[PDB]
DNA sequence: CCGACATCGCATCAGC
DNA sequence: GCTGATGCGC
DNA sequence: GTCGG
């Protein structure tokens, strides 16, 4: 539904939303705020009152009383006042560079660094990571198309393919979904000889990063370990041709027991997870991002049922599989 | 009234 | 040195 | 902040 609706509903949510997050460090005032932002994004009416936005799911007397003062003013007091709040505005600006949380932002806003420019000259008081974000600010911040997504993709299953014929790679996030657009890329690994209760050989997730380093596809390292590499990643540019931006890559190591456990979890959508788990118990089984498991009468979980592809999990549950185009909830 | 709210691997801080 | 707590991005 | 035991 068309943003003018009530995007300036939406929009004093996100915001009031972030300054939870980057500055009063309340992270569950912040997903209400987007839950309340997010269900009045989907309704297809001009809210007219509180009061109707009320009905709404995630809408209580605090929002329903804020989306009022917007409607018959324009804006919102509390928010303006926060806008022109110094500390409070840098503190939030700060959040946008990936390493910097509400705390550290908070801890440079107070000894008096408050902008990008106040990080590039306190290298020394950043850490690995946040180097690297403040490196591609502005990267980060931008999306991946879809046929850039592919291109990404084809580099990743040829290069572990190289590696190891065994190793299966699957792409999930909203790209597997079938999105336009991204704003990283998550892949997930595994590989025959890894199981639950085998060997985690320390390289086969090595050997992996090691590879696509060689062919210079991943750029810079954000954190690595045995089962989860998180970096930075770049397309080969086409000859004297505005040179592709950095983009974020996420790499899993899971079991193959736990795969597609894995798979199915990481395609989301976040909706459609909530239905599968709801559903999922009702005809009991339990199903987390690892597992699914048989749940006895006195609701006690047994062993972990077997799985060798996404529809078993399917079939388990008494559900008919869905592509993950059609996932969307 | 008052606790749950999603998840966890990895880098790094705090403490012994 | 080590282990646990915290911060971070997801 | 919202929901709900
Ligand atoms: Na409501
Ligand atoms: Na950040």
């Amino acid at each position: 539904p068309q943003e003018t609706l009530n995007g300036g509903i939406t929009d004093m949510l996100t915001e009031l939303a972030n300054f939870e997050k980057n500055v009063s460090q309340a992270i569950h005032k912040y997903n209400a705020y987007r839950k309340a932002a997010s269900v009045i994004a989907k309704y297809p009416h001009k809210i007219k009152s509180g009061a109707e936005a009320k009905k709404l799911p995630g809408v209580g007397t605090k929002i329903a009383e804020k989306i009022d003062e917007f409607l018959a003013t324009g804006k919102l007091r509390k928010l303006e006042k926060i806008r022109q709040d110094d500390t409070s505005s840098s503190i939030n600006f700060l959040t946008r560079v990936s390493g910097i949380g509400p705390s550290a932002a908070r801890k440079f806003v107070d000894e008096g660094i408050k902008t990008l420019e106040d990080l590039r000259k306190n290298e020394d008081k950043l850490n690995h990571h946040q180097r690297i974000g403040l490196k591609y600010f502005g990267d980060f911040e931008k999306r991946i198309p879809r046929e850039e997504m592919l291109q990404m993709q084809d580099i990743v299953l040829n290069e572990v393919k190289k590696v190891d014929s065994e190793y299966i790679a699957t792409v999930c996030g909203s790209f597997r979904r079938g999105a336009e657009s991204s704003g990283d890329m998550d892949v997930l690994l595994t590989h025959p000889s890894f199981t639950s209760e085998s060997t985690k050989q320390p390289k086969l997730l090595h050997q992996v990063v090691e590879q696509l380093q060689k062919v210079h596809f991943i750029t810079d390292t954000l954190s690595k370990g045995e089962t989860k590499f998180m970096g930075v990643c770049q397309l080969p540019s086409k000859n004297d041709e505005k040179e592709y931006p950095h983009r974020r890559i996420d790499i899993r190591l899971i079991p193959k027991d736990q795969y597609y456990c894995g798979v199915l979890y990481f395609t989301g959508s976040d909706i459609f997870n909530k239905n599968m788990r709801a559903h999922a118990l009702e005809k009991g089984f339990t199903i987390n991002e690892y597992t699914i498991r048989p749940l006895g009468v006195t609701g006690v979980a047994g062993e972990p049922l077997p799985v060798d592809s996404e529809k078993d999990i399917f079939d388990y549950i008494q559900w008919k599989y869905r592509e993950p185009k059609d996932r969307s909830e």
